[PDB]
């Protein structure tokens, strides 16, 4: 989706605005430890601000590589089926897992577990990533407070808005990750029925 390189790219671009004016936003004679309370403000949220970015940055990482998985020994039950007869699972596991006596069947179950193995991967990715965006983006709302027209609070707002729907987007990518390994699922069971039904020709 495209509509995803357009959230990432205002991100980006607005993120580094803030940055920029972060003294500026949070800008410094007996009640002056209050003065302090706001630099400690202005700290705390450049901790929260980077590691949102870090959150986004490794997730777009990912998607580039998992993305080439799906183009190809992800793409179809064929590919998979080939990838693990060159790709075997070690010896115990194709044992307590897979021992059976077709060697066929066993690329087929081989199969199924790297599947399965590839889902318990993307949503751990799924599950890191929403703790972390969670405990970050919570001390985003310093923003509000800091800024000093109305005016400026609605921009920072706004701001924070593109956050969120870039997130949500991002988990909208784990997501279908997950539903495109579980549809190949379902083609690599037709694909071994049909297998068992050409196997009683002979």
């Amino acid at each position: 989706t495209s509509g995803l390189k357009q959230l990432d790219s205002t991100y980006k671009e607005t993120n580094q605005q803030v940055l920029k004016n972060l003294d500026e936003i949070f800008s410094t004679k007996i009640g002056k430890e209050d003065a302090l309370n706001i630099k400690k403000a202005a700290i705390a949220l450049r901790g929260d601000l980077a590691l949102l970015k870090a959150n986004f940055e490794a997730n777009e990482l990912f998607f580039i590589s998992e993305d080439v998985i799906f183009k190809t020994y992800m793409s179809s039950p064929e590919l998979l089926l080939t990838y693990m007869k060159i790709n075997p699972l070690d010896q115990k596991t194709a044992e307590q897992q897979c021992g059976i006596s077709d060697k066929v069947l066993v690329l087929y179950c081989e199969g199924k577990l790297k599947i399965e193995q590839e889902k318990q991967n993307i949503r751990e990715r799924l599950e890191t990533s929403l703790k972390a965006y969670q405990s970050n983006i919570g001390g985003t709302a310093s923003l509000i407070t800091a800024s000093q027209t109305l005016v400026e609070s609605l921009k920072n707002k706004n701001f924070i808005k593109g956050i969120r729907k870039l997130m949500l987007a991002h988990d909208k990518v784990f997501l279908n990750y997950l539903e495109k390994l579980d549809a190949l699922e379902i083609s690599l069971e037709q694909s071994k029925r049909q297998y068992l039904q050409e196997r009683q020709s002979s």
